[PDB]
């Protein structure tokens, strides 16, 4: 389905805005997935080699984002946008509501 970038840089904004600790908190595992289509929807293709076996923080992006070579920016777009909605929904405050709402009138 159609995403437009104007709704992926809100939802990057939002995600952005979070607090490590917070109602709205997305796991271990989803800021991987959010790292890996903020990178194919920006640059593109994984362009660089991974990083070193002691950098674990780094190597762990690469492989995130290399898993994802060959998704076009609008996929990337849509998978992020709805990531975060999905989260939005499950965490179901009125904040969330009201981040929810933001994304829909981007
Ligand atoms: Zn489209």
């Amino acid at each position: 389905s159609h995403m437009s970038k104007a709704k992926f840089d809100k939802a990057v904004e939002i995600v952005q805005s979070l607090p490590k600790d917070g109602p709205i908190k997305p796991t271990q595992d989803e800021q991987l997935y959010f790292y890996k289509y903020f990178k194919q929807a920006t640059v593109g293709d994984v362009n660089i080699s991974r990083p070193g076996l002691m950098d674990f923080t780094g190597k762990a992006k690469w492989d995130a984002w290399k898993s994802v070579e060959g998704t076009s920016k609008e996929v990337a777009y849509q998978k992020y946008v709805e990531k975060l909605l999905e989260i939005l929904k499950k965490a179901d405050t009125e904040e969330s509501k009201k981040y929810i709402a933001e994304i829909e009138a981007a």
